[PDB]
C-alpha cells in the first residue's frame, strides 16, 4: 500500500483545509485589489545564485536546494523578494514606475514544516515613506478584514539607519547586513555578543540603541532631523491619518533578518505574546543596485505568512469551519427522468447558479439527504408528473411545484 | 548582472502575462463551483513511488525527479492524479461519496517546456457514465465560457473496453496498459505496428478496431449489448440531452497515454486540426485498488492545460489584452494636503471601491496621467480650497466639485 502521508515537512489541503486557505487567500487577494496591487508570479524552481548573499542569513542557510541532471544549481525559492528584482531587472526601462505588485507564492526551507505560502506586497519606484505608509495599511486591512482589532495585533516599525549611523560611527558597511542578521536574533544577550565578537565598546552602542524606548529618545542620540526621525514622523503622521494609528507603534528592537533592508521595517505581531510575527518586511532600495541594476530602483515591501496568522485566527475563535454549499441539487425521480433533469440542470447553470444532478441511482430520500450532506440551498426534484405540466419539485433546505421557466 | 532569464523551461508571469492566467483560471474555478466541485490542493513535492508504474508511459519516462540531502526519492510532480488518489487512499470510509474534487497544479517534466498549469476534474465513487458526462460537459462548459463553440472545439470519445476484449481475446492483461501506451503514438504505422511486436496477428485485430467509424460499427463487431456500447450510447444521449451534442463525438482512435485508464476515455481538439489536444481524460476504476485501497473506488476526471488552450485562443482572437483597472486615483493637491488624501482613500476603500494615491511628488497634471496609465475610472483630486467646503474634485477618465459623502 502507498504512503498516504504527504513528503516529510509538506502539507495536503483536501477540501476542508483547502476552504479554510481560500478564506485567507481571498482576504489577500482582496487587499491587494483595494489597495491597487497588481498579480504577479515566477517559477518556484529558480537558480541558486539569486540567492548568495554572503550575510549569515537564516534564510539562505536553510535552503532547499539540490542540482539537475545538467548539473546547474537550483533551489526551491525559500522567498519570492529575489524573483520579483530578477523580473523587474528584466524590464528595466520598460516597466512604468511606481509599480505595485503582489503574489501569493509557496516558498520552501530545508532543516518541522518545510513549505508555507507567503503574500507578498512590493512597492517599486517611490522614495518616500508612503510606500511604507501603505504597505503596512494593506497588512491591517487584510487582519481586520480577517476580523482582528487592534486590540489583537500591531505593527511594530523602525529604521535600519539609526543603527547604521552607530556600526558605521564605531569605524567597516560590509558588516552591516551581518550585525542586522546577527541582533536580529536578540529576544539570549550571551550569544548575542558573542556573535558580534566574531564578526570583529561598538556591541555596547548597538544594545542601548535597539533599547531606546519612543522616537523622542531617538531623536535625542541621533538629533531631531536624523534621517530616521523625519521618516518615522511622517510616517506614523500618515498611518494615524489613514485612519490605523492604533495599530502601529515604534520599537527601536526591530531588525528584521534580511541582509537588504536599508530605511523603515516592521513586524507584525500578537498583543498576547504568544505567536512569532505575523508578517515583516521594509525598504530594500540597494538590492536591484547589487544585482546589477545601472540605476538605483527604490523598493518596499512585505511578505505575510499563512500559518501564524491561522494558528491567531483558531485561537481567537475567527475560523468556523465554513461548509461546503451549492445553490441547487437536481434529484432525478428515476433513471427514466435523468434526460429531463440533465436539461434543467443546464437551465440552472445558465442562470449562473451553482448545481449539482444527482450522479448515481438513488432513492429520493437518500437523494434529499445527500443534499443536505453538500449544503445545497434548494433541492430540485424532476419527477413524470409534474414535467408533463412543465413543471418540477422545489423544496428549500435552509414542497411545491414550481414551472420551469420560474427556477431562475 | 544576475540572469534575468527565468530557469529553463519555466515561464515568467509579470503582471500583464498574469492577468490572461488569472482570465483563464477564472473560467476554470468558475465552471468547477457552476459543477459543485470541491477545491483541493496538495504538494508539488511528492515521493517517487507514486509514479512507478511500469507500463512505458511519456509522463513517467519524462519525470523530473531527484534526490533530498535524507537520501530519498522525490519528484515535482508530473501529473496530479496520484496525489489525488493518496489523499482518497488516505481518507478510506471518513470520504463522503460520491465527492467531486478539482484543483489547478502546476506540474512538471524533464527532457522546450518544463512546467504547465493543469486544470484537474475528478468524480470520485460514481460507477455510472453520468460522471463521464458531467466531465465532458464541464470541459465543453470551460472552453464556451472562454468564447469558443462548437465550430470550433469538440471532444472525441471512446471506450478502452472495446479494445481490452481483443487484447484479452488473443490470449496477457498485464500487456494491456503497455498496449494502450503504444497505440497512443498512432497519429507513424511502422514504428507502432514494432513496438507492438517488441512486447510480444492480434496487431491488425488492434488496427482495425481502432479505425471503426462509428458505434454502430463498434456494436457489429462486438454486439449491440458489449459494455462499451450501452455505456457510449447512454453518454451521448446524456451529452445531447444536457444540450452539448454538438460537442461530442465518436472516435475509437482515442485511448490516451496513460496507463490507469479502464473505460470511457476522452479528448478536447480544434476542429482545424492546428494543435494538440486541448484536455484529456476518462475512467480509471482500478487505480485506487493498485494502490491498496481494499475496496475497489470507481473514478473518473480529466486534465485541461494551460498552454494549447491559449494558444487557441490567441488564434481565435479570444484574448485581447485587458488592460489593469482601479476604480479611484486620489491626487493630492500638494504634499500639504496628503494627510486629508489618505483619510479620502481609507473612505473610498472602506466603501468596497479599488483605489490608489499618487504616493510619491508630482503635479497634478502628470499624476491625472498616471492615473489613466494604470487605468483610473475616476480621477479625485484632493485640493485646499475644496477641502475647506468638505469637498473634493472629482473627475471621470472614460471636473465637478463632489461633497465627501457622496464619494461612494
Ligand atoms: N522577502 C521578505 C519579505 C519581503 C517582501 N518584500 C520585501 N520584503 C521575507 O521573506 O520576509
Ligand atoms: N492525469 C491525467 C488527466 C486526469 C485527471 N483525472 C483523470 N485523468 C493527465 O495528466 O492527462
Ligand atoms: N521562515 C522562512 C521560511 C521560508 C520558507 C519556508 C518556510 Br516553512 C519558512
Ligand atoms: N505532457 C504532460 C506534461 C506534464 C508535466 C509538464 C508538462 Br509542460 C507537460
Amino acid at each position: 500500500m502507498v504512503e498516504t502521508e504527504p513528503v516529510q515537512g509538506c502539507r495536503d489541503f483536501p477540501p476542508e483545509a483547502m476552504r479554510c486557505r481560500r478564506h485567507l487567500f481571498d482576504v489577500f487577494h482582496a487587499t491587494a485589489k483595494t489597495f491597487g496591487f497588481e498579480e504577479y508570479d515566477a517559477p518556484v524552481l529558480e537558480s541558486e545564485e539569486l540567492y548568495i548573499r554572503k550575510a549569515g542569513e537564516e534564510i539562505t542557510e536553510q535552503m532547499f536546494n539540490f542540482i539537475t541532471k545538467g548539473g546547474h544549481r537550483v533551489a526551491l525559492r525559500p522567498e519570492m523578494t529575489p524573483s520579483l528584482a530578477r523580473l523587474l531587472l528584466g524590464k528595466g526601462r520598460s516597466l512604468l514606475l511606481p509599480a505595485k505588485w503582489y503574489s501569493i507564492p509557496q516558498c520552501w526551507r530545508y532543516e518541522r514544516r518545510r513549505e508555507h505560502y507567503q503574500w507578498n506586497m512590493d512597492i517599486v519606484g517611490v522614495k518616500s515613506v508612503s510606500a511604507e505608509v501603505e504597505l503596512v495599511c494593506a497588512a491591517c486591512w487584510a487582519m481586520r478584514s480577517l476580523g482582528l482589532s487592534s486590540k489583537d495585533v500591531g505593527i511594530k516599525v523602525n529604521s535600519r539607519k539609526v543603527l547604521q549611523t552607530v556600526v558605521e560611527q564605531a569605524g567597516t558597511s560590509d558588516k552591516f547586513a551581518p550585525v542586522c542578521v546577527i541582533v536580529d536574533k536578540m529576544e539570549p544577550r550571551e550569544e548575542v555578543e558573542a556573535q558580534l565578537a566574531v564578526l570583529g565598546t561598538v556591541v555596547d552602542a548597538i544594545t542601548t540603541t535597539l533599547s531606546l524606548k519612543s522616537i523622542d529618545e531617538i531623536a535625542q542620540r541621533v538629533g531631531e532631523e536624523h534621517e530616521a526621525v523625519k521618516e518615522l514622523r511622517q510616517f506614523f503622521e500618515q498611518v494615524e491619518a489613514y485612519g490605523y494609528g492604533d495599530w502601529v507603534l515604534f520599537d527601536a528592537s526591530v531588525v528584521r533578518g534580511l541582509a537588504y533592508y536599508t530605511g523603515i521595517v516592521f513586524e507584525g505581531f500578537d498583543r498576547e505574546g504568544k505567536f512569532r510575527a505575523l508578517c515583516g518586511g521594509g525598504r530594500y532600495d540597494n538590492l536591484l543596485t547589487t544585482y546589477g541594476s545601472p540605476t538605483p530602483i527604490p523598493c518596499a515591501g512585505f511578505g505575510f505568512g499563512d500559518c501564524v496568522i491561522v494558528e491567531l485566527l483558531q485561537e481567537k475563535r475567527l475560523l468556523p469551519d465554513i461548509p461546503h454549499v451549492v445553490d441547487d441539487v437536481v434529484i432525478p425521480f428515476d433513471e427514466s427522468m435523468r434526460p429531463h433533469a440533465l436539461a434543467v440542470l443546464r437551465r440552472l447553470r445558465d442562470a449562473g447558479r451553482s448545481a449539482d444532478i444527482i450522479l448515481d441511482k438513488k432513492k429520493v430520500v437518500q437523494a434529499f439527504n445527500y443534499a443536505d450532506r453538500v449544503g445545497a440551498v434548494r433541492a430540485v426534484l424532476v419527477a413524470p408528473e409534474e414535467w408533463e405540466r412543465g413543471e418540477v419539485q422545489v423544496k428549500m433546505l435552509r414542497g411545491f411545484a414550481v414551472p420551469l421557466d420560474r427556477l431562475v
